[PDB]
């Protein structure tokens, strides 16, 4: 049963829409046996839709499994909709927490590395990437808890589907080695070790570096052997572990970037007092104000 | 670049052809008389005018016969639009669609013309990366164009789908950007990609066109990836199938250049010119 043939309704109440966009449409729900909160993500089917070309897709989803990524529990097929069914995380993405709190403090964005290099570490050992680690696609739950989500199978089925092939120019003419780069290959895996400190930059300032600078220049000025990695703009808010941090992962030689495992024995992510307590702070000023 | 109206120099005559990416016009000069083709394509104040100022000066210095020509630009209520040569039989899509399959060897003429003008923007440093029927032109006389459209992809709706469709590069990683740049690949792929453009002139459609293209992608990715090849085999000449065979190397490594493939057989031979496609032309025109 890798696509389960039925309407996911009869197994779970639909409480509330939490959002909707090109990714698809995610629903907060309850399972209606056990009572747990789920997160259902649909996506609408097109006409020449063929799920069976998902079944790479969802053999990973089934076999990957860590306490930092978003949990899966499986998908459905009804009427020409199809459903994702995963872990609930009710305080939303760190990009929507951070827009309402302000900044992080240095000890939440640790225990927040922290977390996320643990997935991080997980991922990279069964051979996979993420690409694209940001605050928007870091998960927090009510009880402080972090968890890695993504774009999601919306990319791969459905309208956005129909829209990527249209702008890459269909695959028909297309050569092997550009085949490869549609499918998001060239590049390795210390790709995320970087992200991650772009979004460490990301949740100590609300943006990350040079996000007032037009996309394409930002991109020529990245791809110049003089470019200088990006650092912390207050010195001395910071300690020298965070500036540390920030250093080593932001490397541009991916031959000498630090891995996961590595970066997970460094003293900012390494020192005690980390734990959910740091977010639950953070949510309290979330729900309730400042003060 | 002109910062006017554009139609205080163009008559619109009508439209050709529009879409998500770009409209275009058939349009005659006010002063010449001269008929044109005119891309006009949105702009946005989140665009970057620098950027195209540069592209725009290559275009208004470099020429070849087999490129559309570059005939002068204009920005006016965020809308650019690039005017250039007029192709009055449309693209070969258009033709075949309605003549049939073309011959071998006038699919012969137009593989030698689109690796000259191949040839030459590769060259410039320059990458086409869409070669097939629907993006050959062909004028009145029977020559054959190819577009340079580099401009429009950094601008409009080509950069924001970019954006959306590859990312953001503020969170990448230096050797992700540099991918995401250039399309992380080499001027060979349009080798490959004029391969599969004598398959679907032959044919009317390019290999697995019925498959899905997703499966067509994860196929391509397969270790032992068979390159396609042309479904009749008596029907065509032996310098036509090794011509397929060459320009759908696997290996980007083993592909040959555009200058290289002008030496085979099958683009050296004589009698190739554009009567062969007046042939076709007249064709479309009656019966
Ligand atoms: C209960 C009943 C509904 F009807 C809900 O709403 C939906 C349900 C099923 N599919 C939907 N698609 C868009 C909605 C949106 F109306 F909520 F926007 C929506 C809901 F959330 C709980
Ligand atoms: O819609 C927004 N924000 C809008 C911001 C508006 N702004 C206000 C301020 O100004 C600017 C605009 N966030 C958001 C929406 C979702 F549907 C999320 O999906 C989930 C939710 C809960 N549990 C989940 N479990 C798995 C998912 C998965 F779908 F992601 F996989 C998932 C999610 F995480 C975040
Ligand atoms: O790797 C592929 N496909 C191969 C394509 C590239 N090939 C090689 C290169 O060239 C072309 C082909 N899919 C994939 C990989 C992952 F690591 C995923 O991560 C998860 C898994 C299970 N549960 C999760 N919960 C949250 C996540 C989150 F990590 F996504 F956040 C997550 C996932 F969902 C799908
Ligand atoms: O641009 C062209 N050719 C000329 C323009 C054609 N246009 C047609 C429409 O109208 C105007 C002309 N080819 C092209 C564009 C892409 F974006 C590609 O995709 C990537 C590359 C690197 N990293 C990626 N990550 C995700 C992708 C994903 F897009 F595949 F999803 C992706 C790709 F492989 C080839
Ligand atoms: O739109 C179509 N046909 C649609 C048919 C609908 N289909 C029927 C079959 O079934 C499906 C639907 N043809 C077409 C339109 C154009 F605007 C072209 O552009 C030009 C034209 C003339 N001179 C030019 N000079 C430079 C250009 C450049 F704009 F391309 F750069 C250019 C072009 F070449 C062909």
């Amino acid at each position: 049963p890798d696509i389960f043939n039925r309407d996911p309704r009869d197994h779970y109440d639909l409480l509330q829409r939490l959002g909707g966009g090109t990714y698809g449409e995610v629903f907060k729900a309850r399972d209606k046996v056990s009572g747990d909160l789920v997160a259902l993500k649909m996506v609408k089917m097109e006409p020449d839709d063929d799920v069976s070309t998902l079944q790479k897709e969802i053999l990973i989803l089934k076999t990957c499994r860590h306490a930092n990524i978003v949990a899966y529990h499986g998908s459905y097929l009804w009427l020409q909709k199809l459903w994702i069914c995963m872990e609930f995380c009710g305080a939303g993405s760190l990009q929507d927490i951070y827009q309402v709190t302000g900044s992080l403090s240095e000890l939440q964005i640790s225990y927040v590395c922290r977390e996320v290099l643990q997935g991080l570490a997980y991922l990279h050992s069964q051979k996979k990437i993420h690409r694209d680690i940001k605050g928007a696609n870091i998960l927090i739950n009510d009880a402080g808890e972090v968890r890695l989500a993504d774009f999601g199978i919306s990319a791969q089925i459905g309208a956005e589907l129909a829209r990527r092939l249209e702008f890459i120019g269909t695959p028909y003419w297309m050569a092997p080695e550009v085949a490869a780069v549609a499918l998001k290959g060239g590049y390795n895996e210390l790709c995320d070790i970087w992200s991650l400190g772009i979004t460490a930059i990301e949740l100590a300032e609300l943006q990350p570096p040079l996000f007032d600078v037009h996309p394409l220049r930002v991109l020529f000025l990245m791809t110049k052997s003089g470019y200088q990695p990006p650092r912390l703009k207050e010195k001395g808010k910071w300690s020298a572990a965070f500036h540390n941090f920030i250093k080593v992962t932001l490397t541009k030689s991916p031959k000498k970037r630090p891995s996961a495992t590595k970066m997970l024995s460094h003293q900012l992510v390494s020192q005690p007092g980390l734990n959910r307590g740091l977010i639950l702070d953070l949510l309290d000023k979330l729900k309730n104000g400042n003060s």
